[PDB]
């Protein structure tokens, strides 16, 4: 499922530059997304553009699976114990700080533009793995593991910094409703409630409580995720099944019509010295060198001074390649772009958009032949 997702993410992408570029589709496009959207729901109102609200409810989604395979790592998985999580989580922190820092080199004396500082910290788990799958039986499953594990802790340490950071656009009475749904799903996990059904139903509370804040309404479906229990219960458990049954649609339906709304920019106007303005260049530089460099040196200094050890069945060698397939930054680095830039202005998100393409396809490219080189 790993490579035809990514081919069927790579077509929505490609039919989105096809409607944002034409005359016949480009007008529409462009004015449906922009479109102001309330909804009528008794005495509780909201205003976001058409774009925001389908992103809310995709990412919604998506991160509710992002949850349950997180909780599955932690668990189940190779973040279960300290000697597991080492590497991944100091690949993480490492492609967390590079790719930050070289943006920042760029746009740091920007006000508007280091808010993006998060862009090129993203890894589109879907790309980045369909382009594993390429490689076919050659790739040890390990290599994949690693890959998935390093990708979910920055995106979810992004989204959640951003959080952090973004918590005062939420109200008193959003942020003590949120609570208290918080710790309904926090009781009905240890309790024992075992029907997946009643936590969505709470989680979908949470998530129109947080709203009004795209990053909250995003973590809201983490946080669902986590609390649907994952027990085997005379081989059975509520997570493990829901996981099984999202994957498909998040796959072949969430993901793609994400990209088929967000990754359509028009290319009139652009320019070799627009590419090269600080907000584009900042990403495509954290992309191209500051993930591949930032998780190959953390890993190495992870190695050499025997903080972390090689998942087994992998070599260094292979870790590199994954550090650049990292760069794939893709859709969930659009998304990021959204959540600095969406409510700012046009121009910031499409440059934004600009460089994600030119740094993922450039990442993508270059991990793949690597990968041919290794495995
Ligand atoms: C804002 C800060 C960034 C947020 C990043 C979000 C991602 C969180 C997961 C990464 C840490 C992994 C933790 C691994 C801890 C070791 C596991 C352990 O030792 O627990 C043993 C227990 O037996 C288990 O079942
Ligand atoms: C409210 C902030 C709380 C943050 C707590 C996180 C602590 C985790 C540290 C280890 C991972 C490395 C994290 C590095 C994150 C990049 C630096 C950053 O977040 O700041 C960028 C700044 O916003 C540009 O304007």
């Amino acid at each position: 499922s790993d490579a035809s997702g990514g081919i069927i993410l790579i077509i929505a992408a490609i039919l989105a530059m096809i409607m944002a570029n034409s005359g016949a589709t480009s007008g529409w496009y462009h004015d449906f997304l922009e479109t102001p959207v309330q909804l009528r729901v008794g005495s509780l109102e909201i205003n976001k553009n058409m774009l925001l609200w389908i992103n809310d409810a995709l990412m919604a989604v998506f991160f509710l699976l992002v949850g349950l395979e997180v909780k599955r790592e932690l668990m189940q998985g190779s973040l279960a114990s300290l000697r597991q999580a080492a590497f991944p989580v100091i690949a993480a922190i490492g492609g967390m700080i590079v790719p930050t820092l070289l943006y920042l080199a760029f746009n740091y004396a920007d006000p508007i533009t280091r808010e993006g500082w998060a862009i090129p910290a993203a890894t589109d788990i879907a790309f980045a793995l369909g382009v594993l799958a390429l490689l076919g039986s050659r790739v040890p499953l390990a290599l994949k593991i690693f890959l998935m594990a390093l990708a979910i802790i920055d995106d979810l340490g992004a989204i959640i910094i951003i959080a952090l950071f973004y918590t005062n656009d939420l109200s008193m009475a959003s942020l003590g409703v949120a609570a208290v749904a918080i710790a309904v799903l926090a009781v009905l996990n240890l309790c024992g409630a075992r029907r997946t059904g009643v936590y969505i139903l709470v989680g979908v509370v949470l998530w129109t409580a947080v709203l009004k804040s795209g990053v909250h309404a995003t973590l809201a479906g983490v946080i669902v995720g986590f609390f649907i229990p994952l027990k085997e219960k005379h081989g059975r458990s509520p997570a493990k099944r829901l996981e099984h049954v999202l994957h498909p649609w998040v796959a072949y339906l969430i993901l793609p019509l994400f990209a088929f709304a967000n990754a359509g920019v028009s290319l009139g106007g652009v320019t070799l010295d627009g590419l090269t303005s600080i907000l584009p260049l900042g990403i495509i530089a954290g992309m191209l060198i500051g993930k591949p460099l930032g998780i190959s040196l953390f890993c190495w200094l992870a190695l050499r001074l025997k903080l972390a050890h090689l998942p087994e069945g992998t070599t260094y060698q292979q870790i590199m390649v994954v550090g650049i397939l990292c760069g794939i930054g893709f859709t969930m680095s659009i998304f990021i772009a959204s959540l600095a830039f969406g409510s700012v202005d046009p121009e910031l998100i499409n440059w934004a958009k600009l460089g994600i393409l030119v740094g993922s396809i450039s990442s993508a490219v270059i991990g793949y032949s690597w990968l041919r080189v290794r495995l």
